[PDB]
């Protein structure tokens, strides 16, 4: 899973299998709509790999859909806390 298998609508990108690039940006909680995405992530092992497509956000486990659908998603808590973005 997500070595070049990502959430299905995916893209390539020589940066990680995730890059937090349009990270789902809200702190566990919708309300606070406050981290930037990538800085809080920053996935080190940056190597080439599929990544959520550009154009929607990856909640959690890099499935890109719209921040519209992480919000709702919060149910399931998209909880970065310490650092589980």
């Amino acid at each position: 899973k997500a070595t070049m298998q990502c959430g299905e609508n995916e893209k390539y990108d020589s940066c990680g299998s995730k890059e937090c690039d349009k990270k789902c940006k809200y702190d566990g909680v919708e309300e606070e709509d406050d981290e930037e995405p990538n800085v809080p992530c920053l996935v080190r092992v940056c190597h080439q790999d599929c990544v959520c497509e550009e154009g929607f956000y990856r909640n959690k486990d890099d499935k890109c859909v719209s921040a519209e659908d992480c919000e709702l998603d919060n149910m399931d808590f998209i909880y970065p806390g310490t650092r589980n973005p």
